[PDB]
């Protein structure tokens, strides 16, 4: 794990993001990427500013330099894939910032927890190859075999956690080095728990757990906190449909392409290709986005908002508005 150079730090620090408010729910990462010929540095700068602007690293003894090293170490481990790249995790970081601070979810968590969530966003898809857990298992790839053998089906999530722990073990990039005892432990545990909860195989049960805790005035507090963290990283991870329509559409395109490439590699390898992943089948984003909205994102956001996260109402409003817009694309086709 090579250390970060002063030269690499400078390339981030020079980016100024004129005309961008990284704290805004309408912030546009795609327009930020286009704004320079160095989209990676700009994305790094966005994460840096989000973290410093929270006031949180300072409070837990994370210097400016260690924070930036950490960001750049994370960045080196994302690949050039259409969706699960560095821009996605910067997007999730930014989105989480909005849920905490514009949606007032910060009130439900300690400052450490807020800090951990922003950091965890940047590690939560480390080294993704554009292939989902299912691909590794169906193809009996080495990682799939290892996951089956060890009893943990969350092939990618365990891999992400491993690389996170790797980055944090170097003090130069240990954003948690200012912590000790129970706090350091809670930081690592909560980071790891959150990443493991982003496996969509566990979606229904994570949601049901959170909701049951939020309705229970005698829920154990520590447990409620943990679940709140998990639900917020999950929320960022499926937040593409809570964004302004053109931003939501660009995300859907990126993910769709990545799914299609997975289906291409499955074909070639003679394994089962699901309809969603199959180029030869679809010809329509609209129906896909509406289906994802109806079956996954709208019930999720409505339920967490109603249970507990009142300040995030806008998410439910934008889903509804985006869905109506996709219905217009159908109605006029
Ligand atoms: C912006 O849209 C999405 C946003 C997120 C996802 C995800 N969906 N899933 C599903 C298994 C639930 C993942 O696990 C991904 C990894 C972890 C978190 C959520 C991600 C999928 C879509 C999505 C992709 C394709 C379709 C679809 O039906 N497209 C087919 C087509 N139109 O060609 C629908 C939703
Ligand atoms: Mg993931
Ligand atoms: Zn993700």
């Amino acid at each position: 794990v090579t250390a970060i150079t002063k030269v690499e730090r400078e390339a981030v620090l020079v980016c100024e993001l004129p005309s961008f408010d990284v704290t805004d729910v309408e912030f546009d990462l795609f327009r930020a990427r286009e704004s320079t010929d160095k989209p990676l540095d700009v994305a790094a700068a966005i994460a840096y500013r989000l973290l410093l602007g929270s006031g949180l690293p300072q409070k837990f003894g994370c210097s400016d330099e260690v924070l930036l090293n950490f960001i750049l170490q994370c960045r080196k481990k994302y690949r050039n894939v259409p969706y699960h790249n560095f821009y996605h995790v910067v997007d999730v970081c930014q989105t989480i910032h909005t849920f905490l601070y514009r949606g007032n979810v910060y009130e439900k968590l300690t400052e450490l927890e807020c800090f951990v969530l922003l950091i965890t966003a940047l590690v939560h898809d480390l080294d993704h190859m554009g292939l989902n857990n299912s691909f590794y298992l169906k193809t009996e790839s080495p990682l799939g075999i290892l996951s089956s053998a060890s009893g943990n089906t969350s092939v990618l999530e365990v891999h992400h956690c491993n690389l996170a722990v790797e980055i944090l073990s170097d003090p130069e990039s240990d954003v948690f080095d200012g912590l000790e005892g129970a706090e350091r432990t809670l930081a690592f545990r909560s980071m790891i728990d959150c990443v493991l909860a982003t496996d969509m195989a566990k979606h229904g049960s994570a949601l049901e757990a959170f909701l049951a805790s939020a309705a229970d005035q005698s829920s154990d507090e520590a447990a409620f906190h943990r679940m709140t963290m998990e639900i917020i990283l999950k929320a960022g991870d499926i937040s593409n449909v809570t964004k302004p329509f053109d931003i939501s559409r660009q995300w859907a395109m990126a993910v769709t392409e990545e799914f299609y490439r997975q289906g291409d590699m499955e074909k070639e390898r003679g394994v089962e290709v699901l309809p969603m992943f199959d180029r030869s089948k679809n010809m329509e984003l609209a129906k896909g986005q509406i289906g994802f909205i109806d079956f996954v994102a709208a019930p999720f956001f409505q339920k967490i908002v109603d249970a507990c996260l009142q300040g995030m109402q806008w998410t439910v409003d934008r889903i509804k508005s985006n869905r109506a817009q996709w219905e217009r694309v159908l109605e006029t086709r």
